[PDB]
């Protein structure tokens, strides 16, 4: 059912297709961090999607976050499209959802876009009533995990739906988000230097 959970731009932008979206944004690969690799991207970038492995040493870092958050607070907008994961084979499909419930606004739906009517009928749902929805909802069909990072109202939001909510990342904007959700890529990878299992894939302007 669910999108497969592997960085594949060209099985993501026929799904894409599939939901009823115009192809004026398309899936590329991130080739690497570096600048070299990093300066292929087509631009307008509006969602990165990382594909990472789920490792004891993440899940440390993750509560630690979880709990620093519950302390300290952060502001997360109202604007930000949210929803949980309650199946985890279902991430790489969440993470399409959020990259383009995040930027509905960019996109060219078709009329009769699945993925359209999906997101007007939960635009006013909870974080857990759209995870409930969406694994109701049966014409969303086609260790590691999907998470996407947006652009929302000045700041970068990691969306993953493990997590009780966004994780605002700090300021960004449309012009420098693959640069500033690839810092965030290496922050991730930073955390677990042996783990090669990294991949990102880019939303960009077609």
């Amino acid at each position: 059912r669910w999108l497969p959970l592997e960085a594949n731009p060209e099985v993501t932008n026929q799904f894409l297709k599939q939901l009823g979206l115009h192809p004026n944004w398309q899936f590329v690969d991130v080739y690497g961090m570096d600048p070299e690799l990093l300066s292929m991207v087509p631009r307008p970038v509006c969602a990165v999607l990382l594909l990472f492995p789920i490792t004891e040493k993440y899940e440390v870092f993750r509560t630690e976050e979880e709990e620093k958050i519950k302390s300290q607070g952060q502001d997360v907008t109202s604007s930000v499209y949210f929803m949980k994961q309650t199946i985890s084979n279902a991430c790489g499909t969440i993470g399409l959802i959020h990259a383009i419930a995040n930027n509905k606004d960019k996109m060219h739906f078709e009329s009769g876009s699945t993925l359209k009517k999906f997101l007007e009928e939960s635009v006013s749902m909870s974080p857990e009533e759209r995870a409930r929805y969406l694994e109701n909802y049966d014409a969303i069909r086609v260790d590691l995990h999907f998470i996407a990072l947006v652009h929302v109202d000045g700041h970068l939001y990691e969306l993953d739906g493990r997590k009780p909510f966004p994780i605002n990342h700090g300021e960004t904007s449309d012009e420098t988000l693959l640069e500033d959700a690839i810092e965030v890529c290496k922050k991730f990878m930073e955390r677990d230097p042996d783990e090669l299992r990294f991949n990102a894939i880019a939303l960009s302007a077609a």
